[PDB]
C-alpha cells in the first residue's frame, strides 16, 4: 504494498537512516519494503534514497517527493479522524418512537440488555404513532419507530419489518353494567373514549362496528394519551380498547376488565418503520434485535 | 378577500396531503377544489400549494399562511360554540394537553365531572408540555395546555393560572445498590434515565446537582416518554426523577422505590397556560373549574 | 356577502351605531349587508344587534361575538401583510445565469426593456453553463438559466424550453496558415484550445473530429473562460471554437478570423432551464418573454 | 488503511453521479468498483454513498471525505509531475484562474511566451475571484488563482504575491446624462450596475459613495459576469465600475465613456493566492514567472 505504507516507511527511512531499521520499527517485511521503494523509483524515473557507509539518504529527488509524502500522510491520518470524529457522534447516538406495548413490555427488558452490549451509546426514546412519526422519519430526525401500521398505507420512502402482532382489548370499568357481553352489537350504544390509532382517533372500533353491520360507535370522548386511558375509563362508564399489554400492565387494574367478546377484533402489526435510503448504525441494529428477542 | 370555506378546505388538504383525498372528505368535485384553492392563491398573488410525487405540499407561502388559516378558522368555530353555550346549547368541543401528574390523579375526576354536567360537549385530550405546546395555543388548535413552566420563562402572550404544585422524588428499582441512600451525592456516579421537563430532558436532576455543589449527573439515557418510563427504571440500575404522582401510579410499583433522600428536590407548578387574547369558551371555562377543583 | 365583509362591516356598526351607515361608509349595499347580517343571526342562532332610538346597539350575544370579530379581521389582515411581505422579496428578486451568446447579443437589449416595465425587480446575474448549473438549479439558489443543452441529457428535474439556435464557428488569429482551409481534416494537426462546452472542455470539436472520421483533436490547452479565449487565440498559433455571436462580439476582433469550413458545425440550442416543480414570478416570466424577443 | 485507486475511483464516481458512469470510465467491471468502493467504506465504518433516483449522492460522510481525497491524489499527481520536471522531462498539467485585467492583457502574452519554453505542459485557466477560489486552493484541484485581494483579509493558509496594481474607472453609455461629470457626488442618484469584487458584488462604489460621505449607491442590477458588463452598460443608463484594463478591452468600446471623474478611485491590487504548504511545482512556478514579467 500500500502507498501509504511505503510513505510512512519513507519518513521513517529520513528519521532513522536504515531502510532495514525502518521496516523493523514499523513492522513490515524488509525485502517487501525494499521491493516497494524500488517499484515507486521506478513508476517517478528517479531514485528517492541513495546508499551511505550509515545507511541510506534521501536524493535530492526524494528531498523534494518528501514535502508531498508528508502532506499526504497527514492528509490520510486528518481524514481518518474527521471520519472517526463524525462516526463516532452518528454511532454514538440513537433517537426513536415507541408504541404503547413495546413500551411496556419488550422495552424495558430490550433496554438493559441493548446497554450491557453498547455501553457508550446514548439512546433516546420517545412516544410516536404512524403516520405522524412519518415527517420526522423523512427528515431524518427520528432514526427508527417501532408502531402499528397498516402494510398498503406505509409511505413508499418506507421500510417496514414486523415486530410483533398485537392484540386489541375492550375495556371498561370493573362494575361496567356490559361487563358480561358476548357479541359487539351488545355495545352498540355504549359511550367511547376513542384511542389513538394509525387510522385517527377510534379508528379500530369504528372500523369493527362498520365490519360486524352496526352504526358509527358513540362518542364519548378522545383520549390521545394512552397514560391517561386506564385512569380515565377507570373513572367512568366510557369503554375504550387499547393494546393487551396496556390492559395488563397499567396503574388502575383493580378497577378494570377487560370484556372477552366471542367477536374478534384486529391484531394490529407492530413493524419497525424507517427510511429506506438511510444507512443504519451498527448499535441501532443491535437494539432493534434485542427488542425483536424481547418481542415473543 | 378570503373566504372561510377555502380556508377549511386548505386544512384539509394539508392534513391528508392530496386534493384527491381531501375532495374526497370535503364532499366535493376535484377540479371544484382546485377552482376554489386557485381562487385563494390567484388573488393573493402567491401559490400556496405545490404537486408533490406524494400529492401536493404547501410551499413557504404556504406554511406562513397556514398559522393564520388555523386561527381564522377555529375562533370562528369557537365564536358560534360560544353563542350556541351563551343561550344553553352546551355543545361544542374543547381540545387540551395534560402533563403526567394531573393525568393520573385529577384528570379521570375531573373528566367524569365535567361530562355528568356538560354531556353534549366533545372533549380531545392528549399528553403535552411547555413549551412543545406554544404554537398550537397560538394558532387555536390547542384551547389549554396543563402543564409544568417556570413563571418568569413564559412568552408574554400567553397566560399561565397556576393548578398544582408538584411533588418530584427520585426513583430506582428496589434492589438498587443506592436504595438506602439519603444524599444526593451518594448518588453522583449512578446513571440516570432524563425526564422530561420544561427546560429539557434531564433538567431536573441537572439542576438539583448543579445546585447540591456536584458535577454533571450521568446521562444513562433519554426517555422523553412518561409512559415507558417505570418499567425502563423497573428492569435496570438507572435512577430517574419523576412527580410523586407517577411514582405512586404505575403499572410497576412492586419493583419499584424511592431514594429516601434528606436533601430537598424542587416542587414544580403546573399551570393552566392559554394564549391570553383568545376568549375562552363558557365550556372550556367550566372544565377548566373541574380540573382546578380536583388539583387540590 | 363575503364572511369578512360581514365581519368587519359589524365592527364599524358597533363604531358608528348604525347598519345603514356602515354599509354607506364601507360602500357596501345597505339590503344586502342587512340580509347578511341576518344569515349570520339565523347561523349562530341569536341576534347579534338591537335597534335602538339612535340606531342599533350589540345585544349581550353580539359583545361576546365581537371579540372573536376583531380577531378574526386582524388575523386576515396579518395574513394578508406577511403574504404581501413574503411574496414582495419573491417577486422583487431575480437570479439567473447566461451563456455567452445570450449575454452578449439578447441581454443588453433585453435588460433595458425589463427594467423599463419591471422598475422594481433586482436581477442578479451570472455566468453559467449545463450541467454546472443543474445543482444550483435544483436547490433553487438559481431560478433559471439560459444555456446550451443536449435535449436528451437534460435533468428529468429540469423543465427546457428553446430559445435560440446558435452558431459554432472555428477561430484563429488573423494570419493563421489555415486561415483558408475548406475540410476539417485539414485542421488535424492544429493545437487548440478547447472550450467550455456541456459535455466538457473541448467537446465540440472532439466530437467533430470523431463524426468526421479523424483521431483526437491535440490539446493545446484548455481555457474554460470564454472571457480570456478571443485574446489567448489572438496572441498564439491555437485554433478554437466559439460562439458566432462572441466572435462577432469581443475585443480582439482585428486580429482574428473565422475559418469558414465547407464542412458542417453543430449549431447547439440555446435553453431556458429550471426545475418544473417550482413557482415562475412574474418579472422572471417577463425576463424571459424580453430575453426571447431579443434572441431572433 | 486507503488505497490510492480507489480514492482517484471516488472522484470519478463523485463527478460523473453513477456507479455504471464511473466504471465505464475507469475501465472497470460495475461489481468490480462496488468492491472497491465497499473495501474503503467496510474500512471507514462508514457509508460514503447513498443511492438516489439519479444514481448516487455522498452522504455526510462522503462529502467531508472528498476535500482528503482530492488533495491526497491531486499531491500524488503534483510529486510526480516535479519529479519528472526535475529530470528535465516538462509534462503535467497546471490549472489556474485568473481576473479579468490579467485576462485581457498579461495572460495571452504570458501563456504564449510559456508555450514556447514548456510546450509539453498542458494549463487549464478558468475565471476565478477570492474568496469563491478558497476551498479548490486548499484540497489542491487549483494550483493558484490570479486575484484581486485585500492583504489583510486573506486567510492565514494562503500565500498571497503581488502581481498587479489595477485601476477602476466609472463607465457609462457614450451619451450618458453624466457623461461630462467630473464629482463623485454628480453620480448620487444614477443607477448602478454592481460588479464582481473581493468584498462582494458593488463593494468598491459601495465603499467609494461612503469615503466620499454620499449615501449607498442605488443598485439598478448585479452583474456578476465581467463578460456581459460592458454591453450591459451601453444599453442602457447604468454606471458601472470595471478595470481600466476592461474598459479599453471589450466589444462595446464606441459605446461607452469612462466619466471624468477627478475625485480618486481605488486601485486593487491583483496577487498570485496559493495554498502555502503546498510545494510548487517547478512548471507551475515557470507559468508565474510568465505572468509576472507580462503584468508589468
Ligand atoms: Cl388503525
Ligand atoms: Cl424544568
Ligand atoms: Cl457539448
Ligand atoms: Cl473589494
Amino acid at each position: 504494498m500500500l502507498k501509504l505504507q511505503t510513505l510512512q516507511a519513507l519518513i521513517c527511512i529520513e528519521e532513522v537512516g536504515s531502510l532495514r531499521a525502518a521496516a523493523q520499527l514499523l513492522h513490515l517485511s524488509q525485502p517487501a519494503l525494499s521491493a516497494a521503494i524500488q517499484q515507486l523509483e521506478d513508476e517517478l524515473k528517479a531514485p528517492l534514497l541513495v546508499r551511505t557507509k550509515r545507511g541510506v539518504s534521501l536524493t535530492s529527488f526524494g528531498q523534494a517527493f518528501m514535502k508531498h509524502a508528508r502532506l499526504i500522510v497527514t492528509e490520510s491520518r486528518r481524514a481518518q479522524e474527521e471520519i472517526g470524529q463524525l462516526r463516532g457522534r452518528w454511532e454514538g447516538h440513537i433517537t426513536f418512537a415507541a408504541s404503547p406495548a413495546i413500551a411496556l413490555a419488550a422495552l424495558p427488558l430490550a433496554l438493559a440488555s441493548f446497554a450491557r452490549e453498547f455501553p457508550d451509546v446514548t439512546v433516546n426514546v420517545r412516544d410516536g404513532m404512524y403516520p405522524a412519526v412519518s415527517p420526522q422519519l423523512r427528515d431524518g430526525t427520528l432514526d427508527f419507530a417501532l408502531t402499528a401500521a397498516h402494510k398498503h398505507d406505509i409511505d413508499t420512502d418506507l421500510e417496514a419489518q414486523p415486530l410483533y402482532v398485537s392484540d386489541v382489548v375492550i375495556v371498561g370499568q370493573r362494575q361496567h353494567p356490559m361487563a358480561n357481553a358476548t357479541r359487539l352489537a351488545e355495545l352498540q350504544e355504549c359511550r367511547w373514549a376513542f384511542s389513538s390509532a394509525p387510522r385517527g382517533p377510534g379508528a379500530i372500533i369504528r372500523n369493527a362496528f362498520a365490519r360486524y353491520g352496526l352504526p358509527e360507535p358513540k362518542l364519548g370522548l378522545v383520549c390521545e394519551s394512552f397514560l391517561a386511558l386506564p385512569g380515565v375509563v377507570a373513572h367512568s362508564d366510557l369503554l375504550t380498547t387499547m393494546p393487551r399489554t396496556l390492559y395488563e400492565r397499567n396503574a388502575f387494574k383493580d378497577q378494570l376488565c377487560s370484556i372477552p367478546l366471542q367477536d374478534a377484533l384486529p391484531n394490529p402489526t407492530i413493524y419497525v418503520l424507517r427510511r429506506h435510503d438511510l444507512p443504519v448504525t451498527p448499535a441501532a441494529a443491535g437494539l432493534i434485535r434485542w427488542i425483536q428477542h424481547h418481542a415473543l
